[PDB]
């Protein structure tokens, strides 16, 4: 349908790369005598010329940006990092991808008000993956998500690195964070606020940036792919510009939760909200053209309901050069890891239903907002289990997210018809898309801390209004790891404390070296992760 937002000059602009974003300073853990990462983020809003002949694009970002600033950590280095608002209204930060405790994992209720920072503590033990961090405030994650609260977190592994994949951050390993926005004719954002079915969007962007291009050497690349949108969901393909309906294989090497067990050959790669799926692409074929990166039509090829508009099947293009400056010398294996799938059960799965109840998207006819009613499940840390995820509607599709865990996709079934599991769905992931009147059995195993966690929709206008809800990974008092101080989100030991400008600004009292030390150090001592170590 025809492009509400104005005409855009398009692939006209090179594609973006966050910056690396760096540790103010290093704090020895009194525990083990390691190296604690600390960072401090801003969160603040600021300006962008989207649309070079018209008004600024009001934004509030990480450190004044949007994609924030990319993370990159090692496997085994703590980070802490103290989110401070200085914006507008207030924030929860989650980082999508880690089994952080209940109380560093972006509870909706768990707020930092403006004139307060927040510290969360990553155990960043996972298998190397692109987790994601994010905006997760109760009612109000949709508009602070598309107001640009999101950016990358790449955990990374020197196993995978032995692998010898197409590597180098802004190199060879190039972020495509994908957002589907509207503007005004000033060249503003359009509002997701009040928005209750969904923000579509009509112009795509790749890491902030509308329709951009990136100059490449014909070689092998390393995509990291992320859909930031609020309902955007999207089947990726790339064609050369001479054939725009000829698509080109690739391989998918990894999921949200990290690498497959071998590379899925791919043609149409399926990613709705929130799912990170790396691609390894292959420009050597094509030396001397334009690679269009494109989006399925016809509402993802009849999986969704998401409108298309006139330019929502282009996302961005690759001018592929002559010649490499030097040998590619990457590959990819036939077998990148040994997953660590969960143990299979044959305890009957529990069953959620998203739909509506009214006005209002729900979880087994329960809003978030309704805490007498929304703790769906009590799960005993260890504990494997099947949930069934059920889309019943013709008319809404639906990412389910759930906090913690890596899950297997057992199955997919689909009212239309339309499709089963697919390839890239062989690993473990954190988010699987319920098209039109599909079921997804997924298995996980609930470990390994106990916490009450969320689970809920990732189309934000959804998961707003209020397609969320919670469980308990519970275990017994005799347990211990300090499990009393990090079952509750809202403990009052990890909440949001307030700061004054001139302290942050000076590094001058709660943001001396002094004071950030004594209050890493003593964060460290209740040991939130030491029931992983291995
Ligand atoms: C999520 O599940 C956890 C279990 O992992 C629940 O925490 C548990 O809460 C009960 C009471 O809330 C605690 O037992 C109490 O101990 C004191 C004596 O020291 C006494 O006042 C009570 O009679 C009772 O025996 C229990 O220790 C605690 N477990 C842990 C490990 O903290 C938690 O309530 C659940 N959250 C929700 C929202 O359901
Ligand atoms: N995005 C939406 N927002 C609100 N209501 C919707 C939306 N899409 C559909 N509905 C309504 O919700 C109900 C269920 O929609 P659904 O897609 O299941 O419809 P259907 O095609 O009639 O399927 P069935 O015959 O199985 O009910 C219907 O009353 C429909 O009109
Ligand atoms: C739970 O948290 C407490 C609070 O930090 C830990 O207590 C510390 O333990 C170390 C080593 O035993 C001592 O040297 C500190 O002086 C303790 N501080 C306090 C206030 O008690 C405790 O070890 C943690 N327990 C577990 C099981 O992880
Ligand atoms: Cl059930
Ligand atoms: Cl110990
Ligand atoms: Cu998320
Ligand atoms: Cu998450
Ligand atoms: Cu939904
Ligand atoms: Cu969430």
């Amino acid at each position: 349908v025809a492009q509400i937002s104005p005409q855009y000059p398009m692939f006209t602009v090179p594609l973006p790369i966050p910056p690396v974003k760096q540790p103010r300073l290093t704090v020895t853990n009194p525990v083990n005598g390691q190296e604690i990462w600390y960072y401090e983020v801003e969160i603040k809003p600021f300006t962008h010329q989207v649309y070079p002949d018209l008004g600024s694009a009001d934004l509030v970002g990480y450190d004044g940006m949007s994609p924030g600033p990319t993370f990159q950590v090692p496997r085994g280095v703590e980070t802490v990092v103290r989110f401070i608002n200085n914006a507008e209204a207030p924030n929860s930060v989650h980082l999508h991808g880690s089994f952080s405790r209940a109380a560093f994992d972006g509870w909706a209720e768990d707020i930092t008000e403006p004139g307060s920072f927040k510290d969360y503590y990553y155990p960043n033990r996972q298998s190397a993956r692109t987790l994601w961090y994010h905006d997760h405030a109760m009612h109000i994650t949709a508009e602070n998500a598309y107001r640009g609260q999101a950016g990358l977190y790449m955990l990374t592994d020197p196993a995978e690195d032995a692998l010898n994949l197409p590597s180098g951050y802004g190199e060879f390993d190039i972020p495509m964070i994908l957002t589907s926005k509207q503007y005004t004719a000033n060249g503003n954002l359009v509002t997701t606020n009040g928005e209750l079915n969904s923000f579509w969007g009509d112009v795509i962007h790749v890491n902030g940036q509308p329709w951009p291009f990136k100059n490449v050497e014909p070689r092998k690349y390393r995509f990291r792919f992320l859909d930031a949108a609020v309902s955007r969901s999207f089947g990726l393909y790339f064609a050369d510009t001479d054939a725009i309906d000829t698509r080109l294989p690739f391989k998918v090497i990894a999921s949200d939760s990290g690498l497959l067990e071998h590379p899925a050959d791919t043609s149409l790669l399926y990613i709705s909200m929130a799912e990170r799926y790396e691609v390894v692409f292959d420009f050597s074929d094509y030396a001397g053209k334009t690679i269009e990166l494109r989006n399925l039509g016809g509402s993802i090829g009849g999986i969704g309901t998401d409108t298309d508009y006139d330019n929502t099947d282009k996302v961005m293009r690759f001018v592929v050069a002559d010649d490499t400056t030097q040998p590619d010398t990457s590959v990819v294996p036939a077998n990148l890891r040994d997953v660590p799938f969960p143990s299979p059960t044959t305890n009957t799965p529990r069953q959620f239903r998203f739909g509506r109840t009214g006005p209002t998207w729900t979880i087994n006819g329960v809003a978030f907002a309704d805490v007498q009613n929304r703790l769906l499940a009590n799960v005993p840390v260890g504990t494997v289990e099947r949930w069934e995820l059920i889309n019943a509607g013709n008319g809404w599709t639906h990412p389910i997210h759930i906090h913690l865990v890596d899950f297997k996709v057992i199955s997919r079934t689909s009212g239309n018809n339309a499709r089963t599991v697919m390839p890239y769905e062989s690993g473990l992931k954190d988010v699987v898309w319920l098209g039109r009147r599909e079921t997804v059995v997924v298995e996980a195993h609930y470990a390994p801390f106990p916490g009450v966690y969320m689970f809920h929709c990732h189309n934000l206008i959804h998961e707003d209004h209020d397609m969320m809800a919670a469980f308990n990974a519970t275990v017994l008092p005799d347990y211990g790891y300090n499990a009393t101080v990090f079952v509750d989100p809202m403990e009052e030991l990890w909440q949001a404390r307030p700061y004054e400008l001139g302290e942050f600004q000076a590094q001058s009292g709660q943001f001396s070296v002094q004071a950030v030390t004594e209050r890493i150090q003593t964060m460290a001592e209740y040991r939130p992760y030491a029931a992983a170590d291995e």
